[PDB]
């Protein structure tokens, strides 16, 4: 229970290896090509006129399960701002995720802005800078420029007692290592986040599954 920030602000932090890559783009799927050893995903998320999140996540297979293990540090949030003031609606819309190769890191960079709806009708922008670096030694795919199109619905579970968020998400790409072969069916997912925002410590644990054949993610997150 008891998340100190609005649940919608954690959605992007809480596994792009489940994106559906069209067959004419399979040569450009970095995320699956890094598996099973995985990749480190790092972001800076700048909430305009407010604070920022800095995240570092390890995304990898642990046996049969895709794991996303995250550390989040949030700083400089305004007490009466949209985030710590809890003025955000559950509703939000995102830009496409624009991906380019990162030649230094043998990985990718990505950039996109999330538009969070505010209770008063204003908008709270969240500007994402992203980099992913492979963990393993195996050959990874460095992609041509492209993007991911993301759709999300947020809900609750009537039988759940703890502070929580149910998420359903569909993501499609648009524009060797054999890692992609690990995604040919439904894959279980575990997400763990250790967070500090403005000094307030918290954790989130998530479980669900992903089906990259249709780009589907379904998970329930609880806070602790």
């Amino acid at each position: 229970g008891k998340l100190p920030v609005p649940w919608p602000t954690l959605v992007t932090t809480l596994v792009q290896c489940f994106s559906r890559y069209p067959d004419h783009m399979k040569r450009h799927d970095f995320f699956k090509s890094a598996m099973p050893e995985g990749y480190v995903q790092e972001r800076t998320i700048s909430f305009k006129d407010d604070g920022k999140y800095k995240t570092r996540a390890v995304v990898k297979f642990e046996g049969d399960t895709l794991v996303n293990r995250i550390e989040l540090k949030g700083t400089d949030f305004k007490e009466d701002g949209n985030i710590l003031g809890h003025k955000l609606e559950y509703n939000f819309n995102s830009d496409n995720v624009y991906i380019t190769a990162d030649k230094q890191k043998n990985g990718i960079k990505a950039n996109f802005t999330v538009r969070h709806n505010v209770e008063d009708g204003s908008v709270q922008l969240a500007d994402h800078y992203q980099q992913n670096t492979p963990i393993g030694d195996g050959p990874v795919l460095l992609p041509d420029n492209h993007y991911l199109s993301t759709q999300t619905v947020l809900s609750k579970d009537p039988n759940e007692k703890r502070d929580h968020m149910v998420l359903l998400e569909f993501v499609t790409a648009a524009g060797a290592s054999q890692g992609e072969e690990l995604f040919t069916g439904v894959v279980p997912i575990l997400v763990e986040l250790d967070g500090d925002v403005n000094g307030h410590k918290f954790s989130v644990r998530g479980e669900g599954e992903g089906d990259a054949t249709i780009g589907k993610l379904t998970l329930k997150f609880i806070s602790t």
